[PDB]
């Protein structure tokens, strides 16, 4: 029916790397070989990753395409994707994409990665309400997340290394299971109190002073929020399922709140102002403990000596001169202090 076909692969796909990918998926001998409409409509999955694709002109003929991976190329213009409405999985990270207007009608998209592109306007994502997993990582000039607000089925989200301050649109995404907000400009996470299904949360290297909303994330399993301005850990006190906790490089002086977190296997509180760790006697299941660059002394060593399942223990640059109570730590593999 489509007058432009049948035609040689390199007539339809002017980009050499994309033409090579079409040749390879259809197992043709050469990019000069003729392809029919029927053969192009047989492609449901295309992977042309880590090449030098500079134009995706011709991809508009792959009308039955559902899965497309064009990771690591030199793509700038994605307009030929505009009518590929059967797309469910689209991986176009590590390219030179700025304008994502062409994604606006791709309402069947479930997984979309745009990591390490140069996108600042994500308004074309507004009607992609079937989104399950989204990656906007390392879009350094992104700041406005308001077009994400209608993605109520979103389970996975990454927004990193950007100008994002306001996380209010993310409050609507209550099906979120895993969320990354690493290295942004976030001061206030109070709207995130609505993320009651969150099990994995990472937001290291921000300007966060208050973790009160984290008390709502009752099923939280892992929390990584180092390099912030946190002082109060009391919102973590009832997170019974917490197993991995990284909150180093903050302004914490009291860790009493970890007393009942009996599932904790990893505790990183390095580079804080902690002088008492008597609550650790209850956390006998710990395997890795980072207490370096705190205000501990010789009297605090007896409690660490009781944590016999420790395989990693960091204690450098405190005020310790006698480590003899640590002689009982028989599973030790890594310890940032020279003696033993």
């Amino acid at each position: 029916t489509l007058a432009t076909l049948p035609a040689p692969i390199n007539q339809i796909f002017p980009d050499a790397d994309l033409a090579e990918g079409i040749r390879a998926v259809l197992q043709k001998a050469s990019v000069t070989d003729v392809v029919t409409q029927e053969e192009l409509e047989s492609i449901t999955k295309l992977v042309v990753a880590g090449e030098k694709v500079a134009s995706i002109q011709g991809i508009e003929y792959l009308t039955n395409l559902e899965y497309l991976n064009l990771n690591g190329n030199q793509i700038t213009d994605i307009s030929p994707l505009s009518n590929l409405v059967k797309l469910t999985n689209l991986y176009i990270g590590t390219n030179k994409i700025t304008d994502i207007s062409a994604l606006q009608n791709l309402t069947n998209l479930r997984e979309l990665y745009l990591n390490e592109d140069n996108i600042s306007d994500i308004s074309p994502l507004a009607n992609l309400t079937k989104m399950y997993s989204l990656n906007l990582g390392a879009n350094h000039n992104l700041s406005d997340l308001s077009p994400l607000s209608n993605m109520t089925g979103l389970n996975y989200l990454t927004v990193t290394e950007s100008k994002v301050k306001d996380v209010t649109p993310i409050a609507n995404l209550t099906d979120l299971y895993s969320l990354s907000l690493n290295y942004n400009q976030i001061e206030d996470i109070s709207p995130l109190a609505s993320l009651t299904s969150l099990h994995y949360f990472t937001a290291y290297v921000n300007q966060i002073t208050d973790i009160t909303p984290v008390a709502n994330m009752t099923r939280l399993n892992s929390l990584k929020i180092g390099n912030n301005k946190i002082t109060d850990l009391s919102p973590l006190a009832n997170l019974s399922q917490l197993t991995w906790l990284e909150i180093g490089t903050n302004q914490i002086s009291d860790i009493n709140a970890v007393k009942d977190l009996t599932k904790l296997k990893m505790l990183n509180v390095g580079s804080n102002q902690i002088s008492d760790i008597s609550v650790l006697n209850n956390l006998s299941q710990l395997n890795s403990l980072f207490l370096n660059n705190n205000q501990l002394g010789n009297e605090d060593m007896e409690v660490i000596g009781g944590l016999t399942n420790l395989t990693t223990l960091f204690l450098s640059q405190n005020h310790i001169t006698d480590i003899r109570p640590l002689a009982s730590l028989s599973k030790m593999d890594s310890a940032d202090f020279a003696n033993q």
